[PDB]
C-alpha cells in the first residue's frame, strides 16, 4: 500500500476465531514472533475487500469460509521502532475485523504466495495474543481484543 503523508501505511488486520472463543495465531515467516494477519489496502480498495484480499492471499480463504463477526470504527495507530524502519514509513494505521471460521481447519492454506506472510497458524485462548505480539503492536492488540471481547465470548458461553 501507499504511505500517507504522516508516513503511515493503511492496514488491515484480521483476528479469526472459532466457536469456543480461541483465535488463529501465527507465525511470521521466518521467525519465532507471532501475530494476526494484516495486510495493506491498495488505492480504491475499501477496507472489507483488503481483507478479503489479505484472507485469501495468506490465510487461503474465501468468503464463504467465515462470516463478519465485527470491525474496528477507525483508524488504530502503531509507530514501528526507530530502527527496524522514497517517503518514509513509520508506522501502520490499521482497520480490524472479526471473523468467525466456519469451514473446517483444513481450508486453510499459509503457503500459497512465494513469499508466505507467515510459516503457518495454530489456535490460542483469547487473550494470549495480547502479551505475545510484538511490544510495539501492544497498544493496539490490546485495544482490538478488548473492543471484540463481548462478541467472542458470548459465541464461547
Amino acid at each position: 500500500s501507499m504511505i500517507d503523508d504522516d508516513g503511515y501505511r493503511p492496514n488491515v488486520g484480521i483476528v479469526i476465531c472459532n466457536r469456543q472463543g480461541q483465535v488463529m495465531w501465527a507465525r511470521r515467516f521466518g521467525q519465532h514472533s507471532w501475530q494476526f494477519p494484516q495486510g495493506g489496502i491498495n488505492p480504491g480498495e475499501s477496507a472489507e475487500q483488503a481483507m478479503y484480499r489479505e484472507l485469501f492471499e495468506e490465510v487461503g480463504l474465501s468468503r464463504k469460509d467465515v462470516r463478519i463477526l465485527a470491525s474496528t470504527r477507525n483508524w488504530l495507530r502503531y509507530k514501528l521502532p526507530k530502527r527496524l524502519v522514497k517517503p518514509v514509513c513509520i508506522g501502520q494505521k490499521q482497520k480490524w475485523f472479526l471473523l468467525q471460521l466456519v469451514s473446517g481447519d483444513a481450508e486453510i492454506n499459509m503457503q500459497t504466495s512465494s513469499t508466505p506472510e507467515f510459516d503457518g497458524w495454530r489456535w490460542v485462548s483469547y487473550w494470549y495474543p495480547v502479551r505475545q505480539v510484538v511490544s510495539f503492536k501492544r497498544d493496539v492488540y490490546r485495544r482490538v481484543m478488548k473492543e471484540f471481547a463481548s462478541v467472542v465470548m458470548s459465541l464461547a458461553a
